[PDB]
């Protein structure tokens, strides 16, 4: 058993993405008898195709739990569905603002998670740990990313199940949208780093 | 050297209130050699003016920080000004839901706070807290305990500084938030317990 | 040239849902040479689809657009793809509260909006008109019915055009919701009227 | 009977302000018998202070109702007190950003408004305007001059009447706000004008 999981690169101004260090806290570790890949992925599309499309290659995960920064979501929040597009409202880290334009041509509209998301919410709000279903995981490189796992699995047979998680900003985050008039919301790291590996059990447990 | 830092019983509906947790945990320490006190009060008009001032007449504490829940706030936020004026929105925990009523008849409109509120802000960041300064505490019970405070320093000439501090919810009380299709922000009570520590540490160094 | 515009009845507690007076307003007039038929759905799983089916069998649109409520949005919003999926967070009229079921078993996991969305976009905020694209209709019966006419369309090949448009609370609706704590956004009964005009005109103007 | 109404030129980067509209739309109508003047207040420091003095003065109405707009609140705001504080969080017009310094040294922390607030929230409800009390008017420029405004009441006995208001968006200032990612609330330019006009007419019944 082998789980892939990824987080971004830093983007849109922002110093640190919090899912940065999720990945590489997690790269290498074992839950049960299973091993756990942690790898960060730019926030550039094309490129992050590229990384996404030979590290899945390269590991060949069973499952893959791909994790994203979601900017004033004040809980966990588990995507639902991945969509066959891309409509940027800011650029991404190579100045690429690319509007209306499937990921995908010809590949279906959108794909559902095969993570086991309402287990996966019940299981953290046992933890105390607040969390959500996402009914969109934006058209920037989180739905992206989502959209071309998914569409790998359904292509190539594997991973068996994939989906994606967005995180909130982390407290130390928040300290310089204080001076700019405004206060998002804010979650522990140590809670979303939690969060994620809890998500990777109750989905290896879902699984055979 | 004395503190008074108080907290609040649950209300609202609430299971609990994380600044009775606080109160509870900050009695009895000392910061240097000062000695700090922790009291709970009850969210309760009347009742809780009748608690604070025999509390502030058997300690007769140099500094005290009351320290309360604010719903849907999303950081530490330190309190500028306590106005002389009871509106609830909710009742109190003995149902009473007091409208358009001053809180001491004849006595002056507002009171700023006297803690030094921008350098604990500044401090709080420095520490990766994030907080800012609001402008209103409410018109329910925390507003009602901070102008009764400054009053009785401005009438009795101690506590020589007196605030108020509110803090988000912690994690465990989004849970059955989430149900009800809402998800308000919260902050770890660990933040939260030490963002007051280091308000009483700023208020002490400030004093003398 | 025929034109379906449909409104939902109240629902959740709300004594009215302006998208009613909507499908009423418009249902009769003309622009241009096209016809327009307004027609009121209810908040019902089930119902709502022999209604609607029933509908769209009897006049046979070339365009439709379906227009409802969506509490708390602060601006129109022009759904961009419907997902084949009921998860009611709150049940219908009739009391039933769906939870992760397909909409049309068998069928794609979703369907774009055949309406020429950014010009509807563009062409409101020339007007004056706050918009946006949203990518999420929810999982309710705006969805349910936004997908089931993208469906239909796709399987009996009409209509041509087919979408989904959002609108805010009007303020008399806001009232009672100010006692509760909390002021939501609101948009004039007026605008919104003249919002959905807007887009049956661009939606007709990119037809033939 | 003499009713002063102010509004602002725009500030902030906006290219209009809706109460600059307002003061220009009531300057010079009757409500009964009663005369009303409509001016316009700079978003400067110390100038609007001049201004404000010598159309006073100059005037000496009986009540003065000052405007202002609240960028992101979602309805009709009744002030309830203003601070002797000035503490900005964006420089003026002027590049003049002040903090932390009293607006008139020795006088009194704050001032209630002298406007009929819950009768005038009432009336706009039952109007179909939603509008509540605000506790905190800000630390700007419309803080300042409702601090001015309430204090030449009290020290030189008019206007009788003194109080602030505060106006959401209108909708066309929320268009260039979509593509920076983010949508606030707006209300008509109509329903903001008639909300102004009813606190006229219930200020004037409630004096005399």
């Amino acid at each position: 058993m082998k789980v892939l999981v990824t987080g971004f690169e830093p983007f849109g101004g922002e110093k640190i993405n919090p899912t940065e260090r999720i990945a590489k806290d997690l790269d290498g570790i074992k839950i049960g008898d299973a091993q756990v890949f942690g790898r960060v992925l730019p926030v550039v599309f094309g490129k992050a195709k590229e990384v996404l499309e030979k590290t899945l290659e390269e590991i060949k995960p069973d499952i893959a739990i791909h994790v994203g920064l979601a900017p004033g979501r004040s809980a966990i929040s588990i995507e639902r569905i991945a969509v066959n597009a891309i409509d940027a409202r800011i650029p991404d880290n190579e100045g690429k603002k690319i509007e209306d334009e499937p990921i995908v041509p010809g590949a279906p509209t959108a794909y559902f998670s095969t993570l086991p998301i309402k287990k996966i919410m019940k299981k953290l709000h046992e933890r105390g740990i607040p969390a959500y279903i996402s009914n969109s995981a934006g058209l920037y490189l989180s739905n992206y990313v989502m959209y071309l796992s998914l569409h790998h699995s359904a292509t190539k047979g594997y991973p068996k199940m994939s989906g994606f998680i967005h995180v909130p900003y982390i407290p130390e985050q928040i300290i310089d949208k204080i001076g700019k008039g405004q206060v998002p919301p804010s979650m522990s790291y140590e809670m979303i780093l939690e969060a994620v590996k809890v998500a990777i059990e109750v989905a290896l447990e879902e699984l055979l």
